[PDB]
């Protein structure tokens, strides 16, 4: 629970961690309709919905618009996925 | 804002990131054979392979021994999980 803390801060800090915010396009859908692993390689962590953190998002749930999504991945993953909303 | 995610765990007392270590058990088999967000809804951010961060890992790679899954999500999600192996 204290390496478990020092393993994520070492790992934030040599791969990008990304707030991004849901388009149009992808409110109304989930995050397993988006298929985005699968699809772009990137992990979603959590997402900021108003001001209600929810962590390790149900895959099944409707994401809204203006939830911010937070993402780890590579940049040149998180980079499409930003421009394929 | 990589830190809100560790800032709300830490203020969080139902929500928690652990890391454990895979078992013979649990060694060569899948992160989706075992469907771990599908069955229990725990978020794998990320594999410690040696000393070095595997993010957003291939979920049909077989898990090797030694490997340390950072698991992030609900405190009995994880404690279910762990009781199982
Ligand atoms: N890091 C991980 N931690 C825990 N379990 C993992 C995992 N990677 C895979 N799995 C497990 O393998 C199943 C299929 O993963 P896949 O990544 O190919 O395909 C996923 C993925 O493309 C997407 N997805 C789901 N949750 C996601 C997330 N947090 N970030 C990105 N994509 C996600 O929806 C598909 C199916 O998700 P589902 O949860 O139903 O089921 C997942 C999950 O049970």
């Amino acid at each position: 629970a204290s390496a478990s803390v020092l393993d994520y801060l070492e790992l934030a800090d040599e791969h990008s961690i990304v707030e991004l915010k849901a388009t149009e396009k992808m409110a109304g859908q989930s995050i397993i309709d988006l298929d985005i692993r699968a699809q772009y390689g990137i992990n979603i962590i959590a997402i900021k919905r108003g001001k209600e953190f929810i962590i390790s998002p149900n895959p099944n749930i409707n994401l809204e618009i203006g939830d911010i999504l937070i993402m780890i991945g590579h940049d040149n993953d998180l980079n499409r996925f930003e421009k394929n909303i």
